[PDB]
């Protein structure tokens, strides 16, 4: 996450981080005990999900580690595009929640009224590096005309986009399949967008979560 600073640490508990061959990888989200929710792009071998983590630097006493057993991918993600960028994974051990693990509640209305948003991650930073605390950042969803105009033909009804006018607050590599939380709801994945990572004109483009409330509901009762 670029431009952004540490989060407060009892902010996050809905938050996830994903790890293949011992390094972190994606950003996901907690919305069920057994279930989280990220990015289709974030499927690689053996995902190994961390729960009430804040600085990944040292052992925390709230975190909470799982494997995968299953990994549910949108039948319609399209790597290319980034179309339906959305994937389920159902935790080995279900999550023992806690004040720093709970679950996130979903936007269910596409049509949902402005609210404060804000993004969170692990990603790479304004200087380069991976931080090991958690950043955050306030963000505001941007109209679907204006994110058109910055990306011809490569905005879906499946994608939302998001930004700063100001700094270019933005999520970057490493905060993928994190959370867009709007108004303490579910509003967007982390997907793709600007590189290098800044949003003061293209915004980053995040998985329309309102779209897929059916599939998530279907998968998680099959
Ligand atoms: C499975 C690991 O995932 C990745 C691997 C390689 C690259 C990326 C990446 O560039 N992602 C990204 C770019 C821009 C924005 C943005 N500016 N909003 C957000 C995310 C990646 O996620």
């Amino acid at each position: 996450l670029v431009h952004g600073g540490p989060c407060d640490k009892t902010s996050h508990p809905y938050q996830a981080a994903l790890y293949t061959s011992g390094h972190l990888l994606c950003g996901g989200v907690l919305i069920h005990p057994l279930w989280v929710l990220t990015a289709a792009h974030c499927k690689k071998p053996n995902l190994q999900v961390f729960l009430g983590k804040h600085n990944l630097g040292q052992q925390e006493s709230s975190q909470e580690q799982s494997s995968v057993v299953r990994a549910v991918i949108h039948p319609d993600y399209d790597a290319a595009s980034h179309d339906q960028d959305i994937m389920l994974l159902r935790l080995a051990r279900p999550a023992k929640l806690s004040e720093l693990i709970q679950p996130l509640p979903l936007e269910r209305d596409c049509s949902a009224q402005t609210t404060s948003c804000h993004i969170l991650g692990w990603g790479k930073t304004a200087d380069g590096d991976f931080p090991d605390t958690i950043q955050c950042a306030y963000i505001h969803l941007v109209s679907r005309e204006e994110c058109e105009h910055a990306y011809p033909g490569q905005i879906t009804q499946n994608m939302l986009c998001a930004g700063d006018e100001k700094y270019g607050k933005d999520s970057c590599q490493g905060d993928s399949g994190g959370p867009l939380v709007c108004g303490d709801h579910l509003r967007g994945l982390v997907s793709w967008g600007n590189i290098p990572c800044g949003s003061k004109e293209k915004p980053g483009v995040y998985t329309n979560v309102c779209r897929y409330t059916n599939w998530i509901q279907k998968t998680i009762q099959a």
